[PDB]
């Protein structure tokens, strides 16, 4: 299974890496004084998000799991200045996450 | 073509009935110390609710989806017995059944 | 059926109603029973709590590597105390039984 290696390898890389802390959880926009992030983000996503998903079986097979990947790195850059100190950390743990995403076992 | 019974309740047939206006009474289970119902665990047996089923599907508690189904069916059945016909409770109740059949006819192959 | 599912409906639910169960049912918690060597001595932690959580939310690749967490669970109890203590008969019942009941697996 697909799922499997999203969960054990490539979700656990990713949230072990220095640069994760941002992405673990929903961005706070009320924290922070953004009352126009979710405006402006309208399918805000997250590892939180997907860790849950993975461990009560949300997805339909992995190909959705990756894309709520793909959202959450997008939302990052949709939002934010491009060259940010955030935007760079997104760029790190997405060319990471293409990395160990080519190793994905087929069934 | 190719899709699994359990994800279909999760996915669509409990988020569904989820939503519904109707849906929160049935989201936990029945609470019989906050109402003084101190009869209502000796009257049913089997107690359900959609919050448990919920975790069951979850959490791979289910062997099939007939298991779940019939948890569904235990729900409603049970709230049919307490509660005596014309109540609001069971006039939601049957709305929610109704919607489950036609969501149930749906289920894949 | 499925091997994993035996174990989650079967083997843990068995075992964990089980008199003996408690304190295999969270992690030793080494601070309140002021143990400072146990997480020295025991180099991976395992106990039905986190079996459970694991069954639960999809962490084993597959049957065996749940197996052998509950394998660990029993021997790290064997190393850290003396036998004939306590804990050990409790932990040696819950091992016959979980023997039993894997006798049982599917094919
Ligand atoms: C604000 C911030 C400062 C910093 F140094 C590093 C990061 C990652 C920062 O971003 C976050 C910090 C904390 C949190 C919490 C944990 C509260 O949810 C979220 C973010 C944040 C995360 N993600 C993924 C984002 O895309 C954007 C985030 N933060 C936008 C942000 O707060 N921008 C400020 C807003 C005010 C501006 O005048 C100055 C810049
Ligand atoms: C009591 C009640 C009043 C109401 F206007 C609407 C509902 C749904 C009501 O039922 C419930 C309200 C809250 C809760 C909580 C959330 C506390 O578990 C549960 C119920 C309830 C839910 N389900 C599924 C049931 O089968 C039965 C429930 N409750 C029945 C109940 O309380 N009956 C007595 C019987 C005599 C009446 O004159 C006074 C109320
Ligand atoms: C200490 C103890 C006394 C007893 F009468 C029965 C048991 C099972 C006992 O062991 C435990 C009691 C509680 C807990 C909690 C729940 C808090 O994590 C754990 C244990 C315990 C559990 N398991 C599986 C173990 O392997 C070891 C445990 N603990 C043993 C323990 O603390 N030993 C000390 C060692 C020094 C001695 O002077 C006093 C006894």
């Amino acid at each position: 299974n697909q799922l499997q290696y999203l969960l054990r390898v490539v979700l656990k890389t990713l949230w072990k890496h220095q640069f994760a802390w941002p992405f673990q959880q929903p961005v706070d926009a009320v924290k922070l004084n953004l009352p126009d992030y979710y405006k402006i983000i309208k399918t805000p996503m997250d590892m939180g998000t997907i860790k849950k998903r993975l461990e009560n079986n949300y997805y339909w097979n992995a190909q959705e799991c990756i894309q709520d990947f793909n959202t959450m790195f997008t939302n990052c850059y949709i939002y934010n200045k491009p060259g940010d100190d955030i935007v760079l950390m997104a760029e790190a743990l997405e060319k990471l996450f293409l990395q160990k995403i080519n190793e994905l076992p087929t069934e």
